[PDB]
């Protein structure tokens, strides 16, 4: 019996909409915290259970509202999710990594009463869009205690990350900001072969695909977090032997399937 298991037996359909958990929001002002620019916490309410934590970084010149739908989506399926604002909208990927670190420390140590009540501080993960995706890869390299990392259409000038943290990268086929050939695909291939890794490439998708309700991003982000943060093997079925018409490529070393 898995003590971290949450919600009913999943259907793919159920992972394309908000999950069974009611979502509370807490606005963290940038002057209320050090090491990052505050943001919005999406967390389960109407429940006495504890859940894993996710720090999520938006991309260059973007704010927390650019990943609001996904923070809510993940929270609704049973996670405490802090979508950060950066100290500056112009902060680079390695700056975003440091702020994700401060955000994770904040959630564990100085988050509001209702948030701490729902958080299992032992089970933490990271995700991010673009330069935020770059930051996600960097913090994974720095913090091997993290359960999972989901870089969404990630951007970074460095291509090789020495992380053991399970990584699922979402590439957008027609990305002109972070071209998959220069960013996402190199990141995937340059990850250690012993690191549980998945690459999904969205058919004819743009760089901003992760900034609005996206069925595929929903399915793969929820499933990866569920499998690694909660040890919930009910979500293997969505990450193993995948034939998804929304994907124009799917790659994995298949370490997560048994």
């Amino acid at each position: 019996s898995n003590p971290y298991q949450r919600g009913p037996n999943p259907t793919r359909s159920a992972l394309t909409a908000d999950g069974p958990f009611s979502v509370a929001t807490y606005t963290v002002s940038r002057l209320s915290v050090s090491g990052f620019g505050g943001g919005v916490i999406y967390y389960p309410t109407g429940t006495s259970l504890t859940f894993g934590g996710i720090a999520m970084s938006p991309g260059y010149t973007a704010d927390a509202s650019s990943l609001a739908w996904l923070g809510r989506r993940l929270a609704s399926h049973g996670f405490v999710v802090l979508v950060i604002n950066t100290n500056s909208r112009f902060d680079g990927p390695d700056s975003r990594a440091s702020q994700l670190s401060a955000a994770l420390n904040y959630l564990r140590t100085s988050s509001p009463s209702a948030v701490r009540a729902r958080l299992d501080a032992n089970r933490l993960a990271v995700a991010g869009h673009a330069m935020g995706g770059g930051g996600t890869l960097r913090i994974a390299e720095q913090n091997p205690s993290l359960k999972a990392a989901v870089p969404l259409t990630p951007w970074h000038t460095d291509k090789t990350f020495n992380t053991s943290v399970p990584v699922l990268i979402v590439g957008a086929e027609a990305d002109t900001v972070a071209p998959v050939s220069q960013h996402a695909i190199p990141f995937y291939q340059n990850l250690p072969s012993t690191t549980p890794k998945v690459y999904v490439e969205l058919c004819n998708a743009s760089h901003i695909a992760p900034n609005s309700n996206n069925a595929a991003i929903s399915v793969y982000t929820i499933s990866w977090m569920k499998l690694w943060v909660d040890n919930d093997t009910r979500y293997r079925q969505f990450l193993c032997n995948v034939n998804d018409p929304a994907l124009c490529d799917f790659r994995t070393n298949n370490r997560h399937c048994q």
